[PDB]
Formats: C-alpha cells, sequence, structure tokens
C-alpha cells in the first residue's frame, strides 16, 4: 500500500470523512485520487477553512480534518487557531511541504522550521522524518487532538511522501481506541460529594467544556439536586445550561471584583468545565470574599495550574458531571426562582436597538435554533434575550479573535442540518472572514447571517469613552454594503432598516432554502 | 515623559510617521492621543493591514510600522509575514498585550508566549520585561527591521505600559544611526573585478534585493560594461532591470536543470541580490554544467549558507552594485542584442487571452506604471509583455502566499502617488484579502485592480494535469461577482467580457479619480 | 509582604522545604534571609544539582525544588533535564535573571529568551511579566510539575523582583489542592475488567510510573489474580515489581521483533505505566503477532498518542492499578512458576566478572537496599541477579543520559535515610557528574558507589563490534584513578582487584558511617 492509501484508511477507520481545505501545489499529491467516501469542503481563505472546520468540530463533538498550503496557508489560519486553542476544539491541521529533495535549498513554498510556525497555539506540532512515518504521525495527530483537553494539532507532510510505500505494520494504527473518559477516584469523589451535600449556600459556575462534553443535562440535574444557582463563566465560548431554567443566573461579568462580589455569601462554589476565570476588563479586587471557597473541575492541567484560588480536579467533564449529578443528595432547600423576563426597550420606527433584534429573533426562531455571536457590544443583551433550551445552541470566539462566527456558523450548520443556525455579526467583524459566505452558497448550507450595522467598532468606542481616551483613530467603518458583498458571493441578501422590515426579512430568511444575509441598521452606540 | 510620548518621539525621529493598523482593546492606550503629525491607515483584516504596509515599505524603501491586536490579530497576519520574510520587507509589527496584572491568569486577549507566535517568520521577536524598557525595545525593533538583510520584526507591549514614566535616558535612542552599507574589502574586490574582466562569456542574474536597494541603474551599467546578458532570478518578487534593455533575457525558469542548461557555456555567472536559487518545480539535474562557475553577492547570510554551489559575498547590494559598475573594464565584446517583441496571440471577439490583456495594458498604461501580479498561471506572459523601464515597477508574493497583491497594491500606490498602480489578480487570489478594497475606497488611493476571471485555480489545474493527478477536489471557484464585491467596499467597478470592453474599461479606469476594479472574463486553461 | 516572603510561604504551604542549588549573583536576592525551616543542598555543577534533586523527587514521590544561575547554570543542567523528562520527575527548576532594568541591554548574566532555553525538555517554561506575578507563577510551576504526567518545569525570575511588594491576594495560592488522581469511568472500566477476566493467556507489562505511583503491591495482586506473567517494559528507569515473585519474567529486550516474539500466544497484554514501547536497538518486525491484542494504561497523553499499536487509557496509575487489582476475578489457572536462580559464572582470582559483582552485592546488601545503575553493558546481568523485593529499589537514566546515577544516588539516599543506597556505575559514566561526590561528603549522605572499571566504554565497543564498525575512535578511557577522585572530594575510597578484596571492601563499606567509593577491576568486554 502507498502512504496515501494507508493514511486515508487510517482516517476513515478513525471516523474522519470530511476534509476542510484550501488547496495548493504541495497538497496535490495528497488530494489526488480523493476517496469516493470522503467529502471536500473548499473555502476561499484559510481563516475561513479553519473557522468552518472549528464550528463543525464543536457542534459535532468530534475531530475535524483540515488541509492547508504550506507556510502561507498555515499562517493565514493562525488567528483562527488562537480561538480553537481557547475552545479546546479538536482540529487536525495538515499542511503540505515541499518535496524532501528541495527542502534544503528552500525552494518556493518550503515551510521553514514548519513545526514551530503554529506554536504556541497547538497541542502538538510535527513534521515526520520519512515518508513511511506519515501514517503513524497522522495517528498521533488524531489522538493528540482528541484526548482531553482537546485542541488543535499540526502536521506538515512533504509532498513526495504520499506515493511512497507504507510500512505494512501501519495496519496496527487503524483501530486504536484511546480514552480520556476518567473521573476522580471513589474515596476523593466521596469527599467532594460530602462537601457539596454539606454546603449551606452552594453556587455552580459552568464553562464551555460542559457543552463540549454534552454534560448540560447532568449539570441541570446537579443544580436541581443542590438547589443551587448556576452561572456561565465569563467570556463564554458556548452555552452550557438552559437559559430559562429556574436556576440560571446568566453570564458572569468578566472582572475579578465583580465575580467575588457575585459569589459573596456562597460558601462553596463549584466550577465545572471553565478556566478560573477568563476575566477581560481590569477590575481589581478580591478573587473571593471571606466565606467563599471554590472547587474547580477542569479537563485541562493548564487551567488547574493557573487558577489564582480554589482547589482543582483534572478529569473528564462528561464523566465528572454524570457522577456528581447521580451521587449528590437532594437538598431540602427551595429551588431557586427563575429570573424575570427582560424588559422591552422602547423602539421607534427607525434604526433598531439590539435589544429589539434579539427579542424578535427569540420570538421568531425555532426552539432548536443555534446562535453564533460576533457582535461584541451586544453580548450581554443577547444572553438575556435568547431562550436557548438545548445543548449546542451558542458559539462565540473563545480567544476574542474576530472572523470566527461567520465561517463557524457554516460549519455548525453543516454539523446540524436540522437546526437553523443564525449568526449575529457586527459590521466590523463581518469583514474578517467575509469570503466564507461563498462556501455557504456553493454547498447550499442554509445559515442565516444577521449583520448588525452600526457603522463603527462599537465596543472599542465604548472602551475608549471609558478610558477617557481621546483622539483614537480607526474606530469607524462606514461605507460597507453588505447586501452587495453577499451578492458577490452568491448569497441571497435582505435589508432591514426598521422593525417592520426586520420581521419581514426574518420571515423570508426562515422560509428560504439557502443561506441568507440580512443587513440590519442598528442604533449607533 | 510617558512611555507613550517617548515612543512616538522615537518613531518620528527615526522617520516613521504612519501606522497601518486594525485596532483592539489592548492597543487603545497606545492609539489614544494619537499624534497630529502621524497618520493611521485602517484595514479591515490583518492580512490586509500587513499587505498594505508591506507594499508601502517595499516601494518607499524604508520601514513600515504596523499595530495589530494581540494573538488573534497577529495570527491573522502570519501568511502576510511569510511573504515579508522572503522579500526582506522592513516591517515593524507591534501587537498589544493584556495589562501586566492579568497576564498570569490568562485573561481574555492575553497573547500567550507572545514572542514565539510569529516565529519563524521574523528576524527578532520580543516582549519587554518592564514598561520603561518599551522605548529601547522599540528602538531595537526599528534597527532589526532596517539592517541588512531587512525583514519583519515583532514587539508585544502590555497595554498598561504606555502611561508609565519613561526612563529619561531614553533620549539617547532618538537619533541613533545604524549602517549596514558595506562592501567587500579592496583586495578581495579587486580579485572579483579581475575575474569579471577576464571572463570570456559572463552572465548576470539579478534578484529582488537589487530593486530594494535601487541598484537597478548600476546593474544596467555593469551589464553594459561586461556586455553580458541579464536574467531575473526565479520566483521573482520584484523587477531589478529594464525589461526592454538589450541585455535583458527575462525571468529564469524555476528549475535546477532548466537553469543549468540556460547558463551552459557562460564561464562566470554573477548573481546579485537573489537566493541561489528560488526553484519551485521539481526539475532534477546538474546545479551548473561543467565550465560554469557562479559568484553570488547577497545581503543575507542565510542565502549565502544554503546556496548548493558557487562562491558568495555577504554585503550591501547598493554598495556592491555601485562599486562593481564603476570598477569593471569596458569589454570589447559586442553588446547583446535585444529580445524580439512577443507575438500577438490570435484573439476573437470572446473571452480574453491573458496575452491580450497584457499587450493592451502595455499599450495603454503610462511608462511609469507599477504592476503587481497575483495571477500565477499567467506570470510568464506578463513578464514577456510589459515594458517596465523604471525601478519599483513589479511586485508579486515572495513566499507564494496569496492575498498579497490586492492590499500591497494599495500600499505601493500610497508610497508612489504619481505612478499609476495596476494590480493583475486572479479570481481565486482576489478573495484572500478582498476586504483591502475598502481601504482604497476610504482613503481614495487610486489603485486599479484587474481581476483575471477564468473560474478556476488555473495553475493548480495545470499542475494536476502535469502530475496526471485525477480526481483532485477544490480547484474551481465559480459563482463570484467581483463587481458586487467592489460595490460592497465602495470601489467603482467595471466589466470586460471582450477586447472592446477591456479597452473601454481601461480608458475609464485610467482617467478615474479613485480606485477602480475591472472584472475581465479570461479564457479557461 | 514581599515577593520573597510570599514565595517561601507558598513553597512551605505546598510541602517544599529543601532547595537543591548552585548559586550565582542573580539568585542572591532569593537566597538571602533563607528561611530557618528550609535546607539548602549545594552541589558543585548543575548536572549534579539536578541529578540529586531528581533522585530525591523520584524516591520521595513528591516535587523537588532547584535553583540555578541564569542561562549558563540552566544550560549545564539540560542533559539532566532530558532524563527527568523521560522519568516524569516532578522538578521545579528556578533560575535567576538579571534585574529588569538591564535585561534590554543584555547585561552579563541576562538569560536571553529564557523560557525557550530548556524547551523541549520541560512541561511548562515561563518568565513573569512583573514582580507581583512571581508567587502566582511559582504556584503554576508547582502544580505543572506535580500533575500527571509529572515532569520538570522552569521559571526564570529577575533578581529585583524578590524585594518588591507582593499582591495581598496571593494568599489564595497557599493552600490550593490540585488532583489528577483519576480513573476510567465505571462503564468502560467494567468492559476492561471483563476483557481481563475473559483472557485465556494474559500477560502484564509494567513501567516506571507504576513505581512512581507506589502501585507495585496492587500490580502484585493484579498479577496473582490473573495468574499472569509480568515483565518490565524495556529501557526501564525504575523497578515496578518484586524481582523474585513467581510471576516475574524480567526486563523485556528493547526491540520490536523481540517483544512481539515474547508476547506471542498471549491474547491480551496489559501495559501499565510505560510507553509502548521504549525500544532502543533496531530490531524490525511485527509490533504484535496475530492473536495478541494490547491495552495500555498510561498517565501521559504523549505516550498514548505515539503507541504504534493497541488501545490506551490515559489515567492515574495508582488509581487504575488499585481499581483493577480489586475488581478482577481470581482466575482458576495455575500461578506462574518462579524463574530459576541465575547460574554462577566461573570466577578466577583475577579481575571480576560483572556477574560476580552482582551476586556478591545480592549476598551482602540489606533486603531493603536501593540500587542505581549506570553500568550499561551489565544491565541485563544486574536485573537477573539482584533480588529487589520492595518498591523504590532501582533507578537508571530514563533518557540514556549519563551523569544521572552518581548524583541521583545521593538524592535517593537523602530521601531514604534508612535504606542503603548502592550505585553501580561504569568507569566511563562515573566522570560525567564526578563532582557530585563532594555533596555526599559534605552532608554525610552515606551512599555507596561501586565503580565498574573495565577501561572502556564497553557497550559502545560491543555495538561497534555488532555493526562491524572498524576504526571508531574515542572508545577507551584508560588512566583514571577513582580512589584519587574520591579522595579529592572527601569520600572514603577502597579498591577491589579480585573477589576476596570485593567482599572485604563491601563489608567495610556497609559498616561505614559515611559515603564510600569502591573501585572494582572488572573484566574487559
Ligand atoms: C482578529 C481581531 N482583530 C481585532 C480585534 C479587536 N476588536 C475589534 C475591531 C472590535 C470591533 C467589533 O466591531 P463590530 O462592528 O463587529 O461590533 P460592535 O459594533 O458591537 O463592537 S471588538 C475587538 O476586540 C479582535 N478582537 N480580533
Ligand atoms: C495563502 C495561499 N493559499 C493557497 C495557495 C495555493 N495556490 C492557489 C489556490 C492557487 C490558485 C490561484 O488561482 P487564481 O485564480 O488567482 O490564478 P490562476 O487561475 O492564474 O491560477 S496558485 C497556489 O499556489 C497559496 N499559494 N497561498
Ligand atoms: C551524556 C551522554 N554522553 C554519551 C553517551 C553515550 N554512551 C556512552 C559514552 C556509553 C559508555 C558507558 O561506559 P561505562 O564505562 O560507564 O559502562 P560500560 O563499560 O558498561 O559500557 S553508553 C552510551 O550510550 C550517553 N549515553 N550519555
Ligand atoms: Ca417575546
Ligand atoms: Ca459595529
Ligand atoms: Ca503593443
Ligand atoms: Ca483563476
Ligand atoms: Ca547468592
Ligand atoms: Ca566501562
Ligand atoms: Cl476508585
Ligand atoms: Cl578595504
Ligand atoms: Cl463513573
Ligand atoms: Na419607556
Ligand atoms: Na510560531
Ligand atoms: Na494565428
Ligand atoms: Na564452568
Amino acid at each position: 500500500a502507498s502512504v496515501h492509501g494507508t493514511t486515508y484508511e487510517l482516517l476513515r477507520r478513525q471516523g474522519i470523512d470530511t476534509v476542510f481545505g484550501n488547496p495548493g501545489s504541495n497538497e496535490l499529491p495528497f488530494l489526488k485520487d480523493f476517496p469516493e467516501d470522503f467529502r471536500y469542503i473548499l473555502a476561499l481563505q484559510e481563516a475561513c477553512v479553519v473557522g468552518i472546520a472549528d464550528g463543525y468540530a464543536q457542534a459535532s463533538r468530534k475531530p475535524a480534518f483540515i488541509n492547508l498550503h504550506s507556510a502561507a496557508g498555515t499562517g493565514n489560519a493562525m488567528g483562527a487557531l488562537s480561538n480553537a486553542w481557547n475552545s479546546h476544539s479538536p482540529l487536525i491541521v495538515t499542511a503540505g511541504q515541499q518535496t524532501r529533495a528541495m527542502i534544503g535549498v528552500e525552494a518556493l513554498l518550503t515551510n521553514v522550521d514548519a513545526a514551530n510556525l503554529p506554536r504556541p497555539l497547538v497541542k502538538w506540532s510535527y513534521e515526520p522524518a520519512s515518508a513511511a512515518e506519515v501514517p503513524h504521525a497522522m495517528s498521533r495527530a488524531i489522538h493528540m487532538a482528541s484526548m482531553a483537553p482537546q485542541g488543535p494539532v499540526y502536521l506538515s507532510v512533504p509532498y513526495d511522501d504520499w506515493d511512497k510505500d507504507a510500512d505494512p505494520q501501519s495496519h496496527h494504527l487503524f483501530d486504536r481506541h484511546v480514552s480520556s473518559s476518567v473521573r476522580l477516584n471513589d474515596q476523593d469523589l466521596d469527599i467532594l460529594v460530602k462537601a457539596l451535600n454539606s454546603a449551606s449556600n452552594p453556587a455552580i459556575v459552568l464553562g464551555p467544556d460542559v457543552d463540549a462534553a454534552n454534560a448540560n443535562a447532568d449539570c441541570v440535574m446537579l443544580a436541581e439536586r443542590l438547589k443551587a444557582p448556576v452561572w456561565v463563566a465569563p467570556s463564554a465560548p458556548r452555552c452550557p445550561f438552559p437559559t430559562r431554567h429556574p436556576c440560571f443566573r446568566g453570564l458572569m461579568p468578566a472582572g475579578i471584583a465583580a465575580i467575588s462580589q457575585l459569589l459573596e455569601g456562597h460558601d462553596v462554589v463549584l466550577v465545572i468545565g471553565a478556566p478560573v476565570f477568563r476575566y477581560y476588563q481590569y477590575d481589581p479586587g478580591q478573587y473571593l470574599k471571606p466565606g467563599t471557597r471554590l472547587i474547580s473541575v477542569t479537563c485541562d492541567p493548564l487551567e488547574a495550574a493557573r487558577a489564582p484560588m480554589g482547589d482543582a480536579i483534572v478529569a473528564d467533564i462528561g464523566a465528572m458531571a454524570s457522577a456528581l449529578a447521580n451521587l449528590v443528595e437532594e437538598s431540602s432547600r427551595q429551588l431557586p426562582t427563575a429570573a424575570p423576563e427582560p424588559a422591552k426597550v422602547d423602539q421607534d420606527a427607525g434604526r433598531l436597538h439590539p435589544e429589539t433584534v434579539f427579542d424578535t429573533l427569540n420570538d421568531m426562531a425555532p426552539e432548536n435554533a443555534i446562535y453564533l455571536n460576533e457582535s461584541p457590544s451586544t453580548t450581554a443583551q443577547m444572553w438575556q434575550r435568547l431562550n436557548m433550551r438545548n445543548p449546542g445552541s451558542y458559539y462565540t470566539c473563545a480567544a476574542g479573535g474576530l472572523g470566527f462566527a461567520l465561517p463557524a456558523a457554516i460549519g455548525v450548520q453543516l454539523a446540524e442540518p436540522e437546526r437553523q443556525v443564525i449568526a449575529v455579526i457586527g459590521d466590523g467583524s463581518a469583514n474578517y472572514s467575509i469570503s466564507a459566505l461563498w462556501t455557504a452558497a456553493q454547498y447550499n448550507i442554509p445559515t442565516i447571517f444577521v449583520i448588525m450595522n452600526n457603522g463603527t467598532y462599537g465596543i472599542l468606542r465604548w472602551f475608549a469613552g471609558v478610558l477617557e481616551a481621546e483622539n483614537v483613530p480607526g474606530l469607524d467603518v462606514p461605507g460597507i454594503d453588505f447586501r452587495a458583498l453577499a451578492k458577490g458571493y452568491g448569497v441571497q441578501a435582505l435589508k432591514a432598516d426598521n422593525l417592520e422590515q426586520l420581521k419581514g426579512s426574518l420571515q423570508e430568511a426562515l422560509s428560504a432554502k439557502g443561506p441568507v444575509l440580512i443587513e440590519v441598521s442598528t442604533v449607533s452606540p
């Protein structure tokens, strides 16, 4: 067998059947004779390729496979890799290298010092020392991406390797099963359970790894048993809990003092599947107030090490959430009462308040919709106004890197063909990966893109006003016609300049058989 | 003085007056109180920011300053940095970091292990250990970018550093002059000159560092004195010689055997300002035939070390070209005869042959036009058909990374406001940095963009046919309306479906007062 | 509180009370006011410092703390770090950096790009961005070293940080508990147990992480229940099983074909706490024969990913070994019969055969002795001839790096003051870290060093004979007087030129109240 044949057999035996790519010449020998049982999803720029694969991996809860072109292709994807690192997305990034005979002379398209290029944003990065090692290196990439804590990996392959003979002993790679589905030993788990049972006023904080593990329902049972309020850890990349459940208390503010104040009076705070914590703004104060102790369950040693407070347990979130939910006592305390519904903001017949947009989406979207967010000045509103009952219903860029939601919404919609995906994206953010629209058109992936057009990088204007920073350049983005951009890439386009038009456009989009972009004129901040 | 004030004084004293950027929150304290004497050029995605700055630096022959947002902003620019590395572009890339107080906890937008992120594509990469060190670190970045061999550098700055007090001894940085304008010692230069004077059939090969040094005219004098044919080294990022001078012989094929065959019978081959060599295709054979010896003058130790043949001298290209041109004897051999003009390809009233497009550009463009190329299947034709008399008249992506020419053409046009820039970009390539169009619209930088629309990644289809590679996916890019994309970003748009319309559209574009995109329907390969 | 006071409080609260070091000027501000409750163990060269700390950590089963001087001190320790990486040794390596005010100018003793220096041999490497971050960074170092898979970490600290004010919120670091004591979820553990219970001819292979976890006794119970033979995985850094237990089958040969042949006919092979596998010699063949399947339990994702065959489970070795030993059925198969005692090699009244030396050590040493090995040509003999009943009874360099056993034997003896440590070290190996002897003298740590003097790098001579490699230089090491070297560093020295003198010297050494070196004249290979 050839290295090409052996590698595609390994991929299919490990459950991979789709290649997200933007091709180049070092990849032609890999892509030739492309197997009939695989699909290839083309995107026009590499941030788009990796963003689509990332949404696909996060929603499917399995690894996604990417093929990029040498150093420049890899480099164009590195902002996307920053997000994938922070979301623990299991991405297998492959890039083609020059033929081994011309690496030394640094021929055009040689990826120099290749394994160092994506660092520090990957768990593992490697170029094999011979062609026959390629299947084994690919096996290592598959398992490194997939083991907890999941994350992106990188493999560089010289283009001449694919046609070489494989090692016949590579067959032992095909069916390897590798598990990290582990939980705390019985004695120490009993100690933890006793501490939870004994708490007088416990609180629960959940992060994205809960949704990645599909541990949401177990966390619902855990919060019901403990009769405990549930927050979402700050800078949330996913939604880990039904947002209208009586225990839900919303997204935590991303500040040290704000969080310790919120948790004041809670004697035990159990954090599951989050860093402790992904603060953002500078809000100095106490990490916890007196009387509060924190216990973190995380799948990631790097999270456990860097927490500035609390105890930690490094284990699988699915296994731990299931065990805790089934072991704790039913508390006799009263179940928390549900948060009140948000107020209706006054809306005239002009430009839309973000609050109006979210209320209208919530009124009109299916109960199993999936939302993406890259409208950063409106995040708090979005979290208050969308009822998200089910797992896998929210994604936003985990490292703050713009250009995620537009392509990721296409990959999520590919992963969940029966759940309507609705991406809510600011006018500034929409440009970073605008070419991803073409992929939705070409493959008829029926994502709805809602562009919040206020003409500015609104959150930066806000922060600048806060800092009392005068004379900051570069904060306005006038003069972009998003309906023309959508036309450019083959996506049906609608405009909503007021509420009547928003409702009409959403009705049209929801009925449509293909992707739709709605440009919404929103109020300037 | 503050670190902010001291750093902008250092920049202005070192000749920097423009910031190419896409802003974020870690950069607001740098950008606040932006000095009245500086300009800020916004682009909507970081590959575009760096591509614009790169064209500006290459055409201006001085360093360009870039400000990006943390890890994701830096990562989105890394494909652009791959090209800048191979073109020796003097780019000072700065990125904002989180406040020092929250780096440890890895708050959102912390750039982790920051200096390793852009490696291996930068000459120097650093994050200072204290706020007062920031001006000195910026000084190091300026000189590292600017010293031969020029190249990109990276500096990460925590956002809280800018408001801190500067060291008063930082004033010694402001007026430092650092020179690398050096040439081979007299004794060994005399040996070199004697070898050139004695050669019976010398040849000259020129690379991009000749154009970067503005050594073109000296190389003309050198070739006239030696009566020697002149080629351009393969995979040429710039044009180093007038393309209708009698000595000019065109772009070398990027193959080992092809080059040794071309040079056969030339006893001494003098290479100036190029790697030896930037081969691309696999074309195995002899590096040089018997009877040919090679001597390379390069500004880059890494080029001298990796050449597989020949002697080398590491020195400044401007200083060496000037000295050689003024020291060699006038040979009594006959001056080489000019290459014949290219043939006119038969053209019907339908889709345009690339040859027709280039002949028409050459007929209609000013004699001081500047061209950019990211239409890779038509490069050989372009080089044969455009008379480029002057320095600084051609740019193409030096590492093969697409998404360079569109933004770089805007930076070149900003650098050379009296020279009409015309970028010839394939339909595939145009998408990578499509959002850069907005910058040309907003600042009214009157670049002309000629999109060669053949519906496919034509060069890859060609290579696949060569490899006899069947069933390669992802090679076609149907369904893109480039006039709509241009409308989307505010750029006037024209279409040319035949020669009559091409001529008309070019006449309109050349007269226009702003940027113009022409979508040309070209023949499918 | 100062950063100095806060950091020593964090260390003591996390159980650290000893600093292994070789001091320099960047470390004086850390070492000043050294706390009365801490000890400092000086060694004269940094490979010795880290080797002593490594033996101490491995035997104590807890992290050891090291303080080295800047880049040169760190660099001198990097071979020692290679071994620590492969043995999963929890080492906290700190190095002093220049004052922040002179880092920029690269004053003498600046550690440039410090965090990159020990890569790739550390789990985590870091330099803090401010003085107040130092305690948090130290907390991260402690937990990164200590979490499974354990390993070395590196922290660089500018010398001016220690006297600065600490953050009062650093107190939340002091009592953090972080656990990785996890095991496979119940459902999948039941599947594993059923597979073991059902096997017709199971085999067990144990590696060093079993001994690190003190899982030895549980593995004895597991092998007794399954009635299964037990091997030690190749290139063994520790002994994980009593070597005269009836199930014990010895050290596996470090070859692909040799191992698959050994395992032929075993239907299920359970590997615990080892890489799969640490092969050494090139011995190509099948990874496993038909009919054999392999299941690996490892604490290290990097081991699970790179195994070329078998399934894997990433979990804590102590927790998994305990659970398996207590869950499996008692098999009705007959218990394996003990290996026969090794033969007595003929010995004349001249130079000693290695076999004689090991038999005499086994006759004379206490039953709770601890052995170290850096006599590589005699390893197989050593493993056959020493009855090691207890855990923690054997150490050898896990990455093959010489200079480990001499200093490590001093740290093991410091960790286990009531167990006589006996290091058996070749004449070649003894030189690498010869200065470590001084530490044993100064602190009166009563390690016994047995130098096997055959005048040559015997294993290399052997391999060269195998390769039929003629004319290899540098394989002989004549002319070293080890009794004089021991005198040089204050250690009592004895010589044994024959068996009578070996017995006498061992009797004297075993009674001695301090360290003793015995130079043994062994037969030339
Ligand atoms: C790749 C990248 N570049 C720049 C930024 C900085 N950035 C930028 C430019 C923002 C503006 C978002 O503008 P928008 O129009 O999408 O939304 P709002 O108007 O709601 O702020 S928010 C932010 O952090 C970033 N996060 N990521
Ligand atoms: C950043 C990046 N991604 C992918 C490629 C691979 N690539 C690709 C996709 C090419 C197709 C260019 O298509 P085009 O339409 O611009 O021009 P032609 O039709 O003349 O080939 S040429 C080439 O090397 C690349 N060079 N750089
Ligand atoms: C730090 C280092 N340098 C060199 C070697 C190479 N090496 C060397 C030099 C060996 C010779 C050991 O000689 P010895 O006298 O200690 O023992 P033998 O005579 O039993 O081989 S075994 C081996 O792999 C090494 N393993 N580690
Ligand atoms: Ca409603
Ligand atoms: Ca906006
Ligand atoms: Ca003409
Ligand atoms: Ca094309
Ligand atoms: Ca005996
Ligand atoms: Ca020896
Ligand atoms: Cl257990
Ligand atoms: Cl001179
Ligand atoms: Cl379980
Ligand atoms: Na009202
Ligand atoms: Na990198
Ligand atoms: Na014709
Ligand atoms: Na005998």
